[PDB]
């Protein structure tokens, strides 16, 4: 069906001085927010977007979203610094029960084709996740001596966004904290469930996270590539 | 100190018919393997590149060294398809006892200061490989259900160069295909011995493996880029 989106400023590269927000970079002349929140406000199934900042940058955001023309209702929510909570307070201003997506604020890449895809299965299963294949070898390492190998052939890398049925990850978010446990993404949250199984759908390389800036140099790139001409 | 070097043409990208490897393709003007052994060719300390290569492109190989001149001795030596077994086709190559460093033949931003920290590990404890902290979530998955989510805390996505004594690496290859075990890097291999121990240097994220033509662009980005000023 359609869905409201939780986007969180938290947990989007290292902590910045107020107002200074990487989410605020700008890439061919448009913060980086910018870029993310147009891929939503153009998708038809998008009913709301609901962007989860500090408070302290409210006037900011305020400031920024009034510069730029949407056609889609976008709710600023203050939250925490961690972003599972500010997760969950954003989950909280959901009106009522339906799929939602959470999706990485500096993620400006994602295409409507994977959001649909995603939500097709997350009516289906109750959660899904956008995820690519492990190319690199990957390494347990403690005080930089090698530990073990972790074996490779089932590994993915997790993106956002990722899809739910509104209850099932409430009430994920819910045990989470009553328990105390912390999740890098939505999707192991529920993976702590009784019930909990997460389906994933294959993404794409490009849908990078912008945290240094050296991601932002190769946004500039996949920006002007996409334009054109794409090999295989 | 000094160190032979061998890179392999194998796993360096899906196969391509012959004369079309994806180390052929030009990056900036140059076919990306230029790139990476002129990083080898420039850098003091290397004695020897020792470039295994499929012999259906012997030809091809032997026409691109005539065609771009170097200062360092490069010897051909015909390998498998297999990564692994390449790679110890070219250590039987390396002349004497020293330190070897085996380094993807698709891997060009590589720098000399981070060569120089391996070289000194390995002559140190034996061996060394470059890797990065893992920034993602990674998850297992089994037709396309997560299975688990691996604890990321101290997850490192590995690199090249990997460097080592040449006795330790050579007793390793030898161990492992005398048992039949496949491994993803020659860390590994060291890893499975009893006893073996291998040592971690911090790199960088622009060290990428170019494999596809998304790779391209980010490399093109990077390159245009490292003429300039750079944000920490």
């Amino acid at each position: 069906m359609s869905y409201d989106v939780v986007i969180p400023a938290a947990g989007q590269g290292k902590r910045m001085k107020a107002g200074r927000n990487k989410l605020f970079i700008e890439l061919k002349g448009d913060p980086v927010i910018i870029h993310t929140l147009r891929v939503f406000d153009s998708h038809r199934q998008c009913d709301k977007i609901i962007l989860v900042i500090n408070e302290q940058e409210r006037e900011h955001f305020q400031q920024l979203l009034s510069d730029y023309p949407f056609q889609t209702s976008i709710e600023l929510v203050a939250g925490g610094d961690e972003r599972q909570h500010s997760v969950y307070k954003g989950l909280k201003a959901v009106k009522q029960e339906k799929i939602v997506l959470v999706h990485d604020g500096a993620r400006p890449f994602i295409k409507h084709e994977q959001i649909d895809e995603l939500i097709a299965e997350a009516e289906q299963t109750g959660a899904a996740i956008l995820a690519v294949p492990v190319k690199d070898t990957i390494k347990r390492v403690q005080d930089l001596q090698v530990s073990e190998t972790i074996e490779r052939s089932s590994l993915w890398a997790v993106q956002t966004p990722q899809a739910f049925r509104l209850s099932l990850l409430m009430k994920a978010h819910a045990e989470a904290e009553r328990k105390g446990f912390l999740g890098t993404d939505d999707a192991s949250l529920v993976e702590q469930m009784e019930g909990g199984s997460v389906r994933v759908v294959e993404g794409s390389y490009t849908n990078i996270k912008l945290t240094t800036p050296d991601d932002l140099t190769s946004a500039e790139a996949i920006m002007e590539s996409e334009s054109g001409n794409k090999h295989v």
